[PDB]
């Protein structure tokens, strides 16, 4: 069946683990874990084609070259209560430019944890940089489940069109 290889890349701890394992497994994941280097397969339906999401979960901590390169789609991750990793984005989506030799790659700029209060990054100013970049932004949390199918599908859907 058609495959989807999808990436998920970001600064440490804005709950790049959680998002996939929501989607998963069904559950948000309340525990210090570092993730190193998971994949996840899983058989969907997404508007009515049948396709299965090979779905690479990366270290938040030169290396990453090797799955950069593979990867179709990318989730680029920051916490809306974290500036530094709002700023984070810039370096891994010049990295991606340049293994990918491409100014245009599927990509969905995601701000999570939108379930918290003590937001620092306006999502007005997330909103101007994904303009720019030319790609969607969307306001998840995977603690409440919000905008979580909404981000993984919607970078399906800008592989579709590319
Ligand atoms: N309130 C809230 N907390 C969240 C959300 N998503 C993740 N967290 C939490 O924030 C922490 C970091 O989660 P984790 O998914 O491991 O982040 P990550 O970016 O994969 N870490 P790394 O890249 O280092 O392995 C956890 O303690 C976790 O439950 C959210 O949407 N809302
Ligand atoms: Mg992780």
């Amino acid at each position: 069946m058609t495959e989807y290889k999808l990436v998920v890349v970001g600064a440490g701890g804005v709950g790049k683990s959680a998002l996939t394992i929501q989607l998963i497994q069904n559950h948000f994941v309340d525990e210090y874990d570092p993730t190193i280097e998971d994949s996840y397969r899983k058989q969907v339906v997404i508007d009515g084609e049948t396709c299965l999401l090979d779905i690479l979960d990366t270290a938040g901590q030169a290396m990453r070259d090797q799955y950069m390169r593979t990867g179709e789609g990318f989730l680029c991750v920051f916490a809306i209560n974290n500036t530094k990793s709002f700023e984070d984005i810039h370096q891994y989506r010049e990295q991606i430019k340049r293994v990918k030799d491409s100014d245009d790659v599927p990509m969905v700029l995601v701000g999570n944890k939108c379930d918290l209060a003590a937001r620092t990054v306006e999502s007005r100013q997330a909103q101007d940089l994904a303009r720019s970049y030319g790609i969607p932004y969307i306001e998840t949390s995977a603690k409440t489940r919000q905008g979580v199918e909404d981000a993984f599908y919607t970078l399906v859907r800008e592989i579709r069109q590319h």
